[PDB]
Order: structure tokens, then C-alpha cells, then sequence
């Protein structure tokens, strides 16, 4: 009913999710109790419409649509898996997954209809096949680089509970391990506390490398690599002090379930102070922002930024090069000892304009060469993608990530299973 | 209190606005009654918080913030003008306007503060000076091309009442006439019924040329020029028939005060069926969309498109080149007999990604050359602008159109008045 109960529930069913994913990727038995956890988590969100979590001072109405849909699709997926597992006990998990009709499960969620879902699915499948064919030509597996939010994961009203489902995790991990030599994930949010590593349900130390702050931080191999480059050592740590001055403010009753909800990015802090249209009062937001301004201790190398009506930022800087996802990709590839210039295909997935640099860099290195899949892109963005790349023919546009997921599952069913 | 009362009130005070603008641009006396109209229009919107207009079936809560701010700023501006007019009866209007401290009037509306407003103002002024200096170098006045919504005009919750204030109209007209040889306005919405020509408070047949449908239609000189290019004659007129099948649906009680609110664009119809977050019920929207689907009479060259959760489109096509604002600029300049290649500076103003083509085309013709001012642009968009153009130094970023307006007013005060 309250905030911490919701958060703890979601996080529990999420670590349970990771356990399930590990069990499905390492030929381990599927615990019916672990599934029961997700089942209870789903039943809890559907009883009292949406749900409203309250504390001892204020009350917030929270949109749990994404969490509910994720839990639902996961329940259907797992139910199927167990249904074929029971009928044939000692089959390998990929074979059982090859017998799952994921298409029928995901098609009912396409906002434009199943008919469009089918065509987008087929085109995405052929596109992906073109991407996979790179190995048979060059001898080495191609490189896959994607965005998270809106690209591989449906948009969530809260970043704090933007939890990745099981089927997508399994699909992405299998696809990355089987068909790619490099798979990278570039996000704007942090790695942890809460970050992409906490929201994901994937091996993390597997075939997929996760990043944060547009590539300024990475998780590999067992440690965290942070690229300051522009930010000073005093600009840094001061952000840490401010973060300490925020985490205790969250413990009072100011909340972090508003959009982004105070994120600690390598070079800045991004707090969500207001929700569209007007969740949370117009006054509490002002008290919030003023309290944030107070905890900025001159000045002291920390610059305040009102930014928008919904978000607010506290940045270090100013010496630097204005970091973007392109820099993250470049630095990663340079660090790994690989190259984008090497003859072979490159698949890049995105949903917003901030993903265009990733493409840019790629077509600067391999203009043969680059394949792009964009999710829910407006006309202008689609044209921009068509502009950065030559083709046109090398461009693929879908409406939702589930198209990509289903396509990948089909590719796995065809090439890894037969 | 109702819908039509609101619409008629706004339109009346808008034609009154045009009358006032004409009076201020042609050395005519300023009718105190015409000002009184705006005064009553302002008082009517501030009495009962926001306002809710209802009909005989449903009730809608309407955000009239933009209209109220426009009316308010207009009232202050006109009050000043009359205050110096009374103190010196037979002065020329530009001189009186040169004595108006518009900066103090507009600075209180900057969401980031007056301090930022000042710096953005100064930088924009110097930038504009650089733009004006082109005439003294090349002998001919430079070319100015801008976007409307979000660029020269604050965002409005309803396109039907997105009314341009007086001071901005005066400023833009004076600036365009005095410093430019070509001034163009590219919008996505139609020209009329309701269109940009109805929402503007500018001479229309003056120094500024207005367009619609990303340049597919233009108003010059006294007639409307429509570029089909891709759309067939049967694809056209069918859109007109559907439009006829919509305008009568609006007369029932389905409304067009939702965002865009059914727009007749040269190649398509863009209806606003849902508001963020959830103004209007979730069922009435469905009835709306289904009724729209019904009035599509095979099929019959009209393609339906769910697009987003808020908007919906009915497109003709498919043969064409996918028209953008760049094509509008190109076709306009080619039609007028001028050229972007000719040595001289080019100022381009925008707020979204759809304005990037305008820049693109320009830097394809004049890479010396192009100056860009972007309003309320996110980091990614700013970087994209910095990418399309070489400089960097030739880029100017502001937070609100009022910065541009105040800057232009200052330029007028310095060069046209002394
Ligand atoms: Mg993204
Ligand atoms: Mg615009």
C-alpha cells in the first residue's frame, strides 16, 4: 500500500526474475515458487484503474501500467514454458523456447494492431537475418549496439521501477551470445543505486556490456570503469556529497518516484521534481527544489540548471567535449581492442535523437555497413536516421520493442535450433 | 462559459489584435476601445486555477495559460505605448516603441529567471547584429526563415486558440521589412479554417510569407499556392470530402479543442483524439476514432494511421518524396527567383527536429553562411544543430521566443531609430 512496500516488492520479484533468467540460460530447473512470486506480485497490483501509494505526509497516484504488462507477459511466457516442460521433462531450454508461440503473446500489445505487428515482425526478421549473415561473409561475428529505454524496453512512468521482463532478457542474451562478438547497452541513467544493472534481468557479466551516463561509466569485467575526461576531481566527489545530501532527504516525507527521480550520473545529478500533467502539488515541488538548492554546500564548482518544468539538473564541468553516446561507443570499442572500421555489419538500435550519434560514429567508420532499427520514431527522426545513413534500404522502423524481441526469438528458433 | 463563446471571444479579440497591429504599423491612432476589447477578454479569463468549457453533453477543462499570458503581455505593452503616446501626441510609432522597456515586461516570464534572460538577450542581440551586418557587406538584405510554434510563439495547449500577441507581430513585421529581403514562416498546420493565417496578427500580405503543411501551401501574393507533387488528384479532394465529413461531426456533441484538433493538411488529416494526461474520457475518444473510421467513405485511396496515443492521421500518398520543411524552403526560394547560394548570411530559427532540414538545405547552399537560433532545444537537438552546421560560433540557443522578440526590438531601436 505504501512506497517502500511497492519498491521492495518490485525489487524482490526482480531479483527473482534474474534467478529465473539464470535458470533458463543454464539448463536449471524452473522453480514453481519463483514463478509464484511473480504471480503474487501480479495479483497484488490488480485488486483495488491504477494504484496510489501513500506515506505519512503525502499521497501519490502511480501509473503501474508497464510493471503490470511486464508481469503479465512474463506470466504467460513462463506458463507456456512450464506447459511444454511438463509434457517433455528433459528437453533443453532453447528447444522448449522454440516451441513457444511468443508472437501470439506479444501481438496483443501492439497499439497499432496485430496486422501491423505481423508485417513489422517479418521485416524485422529479414533485417535481422541480413545482420546475422555478416559472420558467414567476414568470418567474425558482427557488432550490436542498442539503447535501453524505449528501444529494448517499453517506457515506464517511473525509472525507479523500470523493470526488465524475463522473455526480453532471455532473448537478448541468447541473441547477443549466439550472433554477436560485441553487444553494448548505452543508457543515460546510472549503473546502480538504482541503475540499469538493478533494473535489468540479464547476466550483466555475460555477452552484454552495460553502461551508464551515455557511456561515461561501464560494467566490465567485474568492476566499474568511469570516464571523467572533462570533469575535475573536485567537480566529482562534490556530486557524491550532494548525492549524500539527497538520499537522506528521500528518507523524509520529497520522493523519488517522479519520472527519473534523482539520478546520480557521472557528471551531474538529474532530479525529477514535477510530473506531467500535475501529479504532486505545485508547492511541494517548489519546496523540493529550494531544499535542493540549499544542499549545494560559494559555490563551489556546482552549477544549477532549471532545465525543464519536469526535470532539474546539477552539473559539474565546464572543461570538456560535451559527452554523447557516440563517445561512449568509441571509447568502449577502443578499450576492448576491437574496431568498427573492420569489414562487417553493425546493428544499431534507438528510439530518440540522442541515439543518432551512435549511428553517426558508426557510419563514420563503416559506411557499408551500418544497419539501424528505430522504435516508435516520429517522421522527423525517421528522416534524420535516413539522412545519417546512406540507405534507406538499411533502415528498419518498428513501433514497439516487442517486435525486435519476437524477431530475435524467431532468429534463434531458425538458426540455433533449426 | 461554453465552447463557441470561448472560440468567438478569442477570434474577435484576435481580429481586433490585427486591427491594432495595422494601426501600429501604419501610423494610425490607437483606439482605446480596441484595447478595451483585449482588456475585457483578459478579465473574462480571470474570474472563476483554470477554466472549464462545457456543452450540452460533455465538459472539458481547458488550459488557457498561453492565452492569458499573451493577453497580459499585450495589455502591458499597449498600456506603455499609450502612456508615452499621451505624453507626446504626434510622435511616430517606432520612436514611441523605442521608448518602451519591453525587456522588463518579458523578463518576468522566463522560466529560468531574469538573470538568464539578460544574458540570452545580449547574446541574441549580438547574434542578430551579425545577421544584419550582411547587407553592408553584400549590398542586398539577407534571408530570414523561421518556425512558428515553439520558435516565434509560445506553445499552446490548443491549436484552435494558439493566438499570436501584438508585440511579437509588430516586432517580427518591422524586423522582416527593415532588415530582410525574404522572410518565410514554415508550419505543419493548415493556412486557414483554422490555420496560421487565422492565428497570426501580422499583415500576411506584408514582408512575411506564411506557409502550411511544411511548405506544401503558401500565401502569396493574394492567392493560395498548393504544391501536390506526390499526392494524386483523387487522393486530394477525397481529403476534402472527409474534411466535410468531420466539420459536421464537430457540430454535434466530439470536439476539436484537443491539442491539434482535426487539421486539414495538404496531404493528410491530423486529428487530436486524446489529451495528455487524460482530458476527455477514454471511451469518447474511442467513439471518436471509430466514427472517423466510419466516415472514410473500398478504400478508396485513404490510409488510416493510429500514429500515437494522442494524435491520429489520415494520409493520401503513396507516390512522392516524403515532403519536409527543406522542400518548402527550396520550392519557395526557387519560386521567388532568389537563391540561398548567393553570398550573404541566412538566419534560421527552430525549436524541434523537424526544423533541422531547413538548416540542412541552407548549409548545402551557403556554408559560410548560415546562422541558427534554436528555442528550448534539448541537449541532443543542440548537438544536432551544432553538427549540421560547421560552427558552433554560428549557433545561438535561447529558452523562449521572447528573447528573440526583445532582441529584435532592441535591434530596431538601435538601427531604425538611433
Ligand atoms: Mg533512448
Ligand atoms: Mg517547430
Amino acid at each position: 500500500q505504501t512506497v517502500d512496500d511497492f519498491k521492495n516488492l518490485m525489487y524482490k520479484m526482480q531479483e527473482t526474475r534474474r534467478a529465473i533468467v539464470f535458470a533458463l540460460l543454464n539448463e536449471k530447473d524452473l522453480t514453481k515458487d519463483d514463478v509464484e512470486i511473480l504471480k503474487r506480485a501480479y495479483e497484488k497490483l490488480t485488486d483495488n484503474f491504477q494504484r496510489e501509494m501513500c506515506t505519512l505526509t503525502t499521497k501519490l497516484s502511480v501509473n503501474i501500467g508497464d510493471e503490470t504488462r511486464g508481469l503479465e507477459k512474463d506470466l504467460k511466457y513462463l506458463d507456456a514454458l512450464m506447459n511444454i516442460r511438463r509434457e517433455e521433462p528433459n528437453l533443453l531450454w532453447p528447444i522448449i523456447m522454440s516451441r513457444v508461440d511468443l508472437f501470439s503473446i506479444l501481438a496483443n500489445y501492439h497499439p497499432k494492431g496485430k496486422e501491423t505487428f505481423l508485417k513489422e515482425y517479418e521485416d524485422t526478421v529479414k533485417f535481422l537475418k541480413t545482420f546475422i549473415s555478416s559472420e558467414a561473409i567476414t568470418g567474425k561475428k558482427p557488432i550490436f549496439i542498442t539503447d535501453w529505454d524505449g528501444t529494448m524496453k517499453d517506457y515506464c512512468s517511473q525509472y525507479a521501477t523500470n523493470l526488465q521482463p524475463v522473455y526480453s532478457a532471455v532473448g537478448m542474451t541468447r541473441f547477443a551470445a549466439s550472433f554477436t562478438r560485441i553487444s553494448a547497452v548505452l543508457t543515460a541513467g546510472p549503473l546502480r543505486g538504482p541503475g540499469i544493472l538493478d533494473l535489468t534481468a540479464m547476466p550483466i557479466d555475460g555477452p552484454v556490456m552495460f553502461s551508464g551516463s551515455w557511456g561515461r561509466e561501464w560494467w566490465l569485467s567485474g568492476k566499474r570503469v568511469v570516464h571523467q575526461d572533462g570533469i575535475t576531481d573536485e567537480g566529482f566527489n562534490a556530486l557524491q556529497r550532494l548525492d549524500d545530501e539527497m538520499k537522506d532527504l528521500l528518507h523524509t516525507s520529497p520522493f523519488a518516484l517522479v519520472g527519473s527521480g534523482v539520478q546520480r550520473k557521472v557528471d551531474r545529478l538529474t532530479l525529477g521534481v514535477q510530473t506531467v500533467c500535475h501529479h504532486v502539488t505545485s508547492e511541494l515541488s517548489n519546496r523540493y527544489q529550494m531544499a535542493v538548492k540549499e544542499r549545494m554546500h560559494n559555490s563551489q564548482i556546482l552549477v544549477f540548471d532549471p532545465s525543464t518544468e519536469l526535470e532539474v539538473e546539477v552539473v559539474a564541468h565546464n572543461s570538456g567535449i560535451i559527452w554523447n553516446k557516440g563517445n561512449g561507443v568509441e571509447r568502449l570499442i577502443k578499450s576492448l581492442g576491437d574496431s568498427l572500421q573492420s569489414p562487417g555489419k553493425i546493428l544499431i538500435c534507438g528510439d530518440t535523437l540522442s541515439d543518432i550519434p551512435m549511428v553517426r560514429q558508426a557510419v563514420k567508420q563503416n559506411p557499408d555497413g551500418v544497419l539501424a532499427i528505430f522504435v516508435g520514431a516520429k517522421m522527423s527522426l525517421r528522416e534524420e536516421v535516413k539522412q545519417v545513413i546512406g540507405d534507406e534500404s538499411r533502415c528498419c522502423f518498428v513501433s514497439c520493442p516487442d517486435v525486435i524481441h519476437a524477431a530475435m526469438s524467431q532468429i534463434l528458433n531458425e538458426h540455433c535450433i533449426g
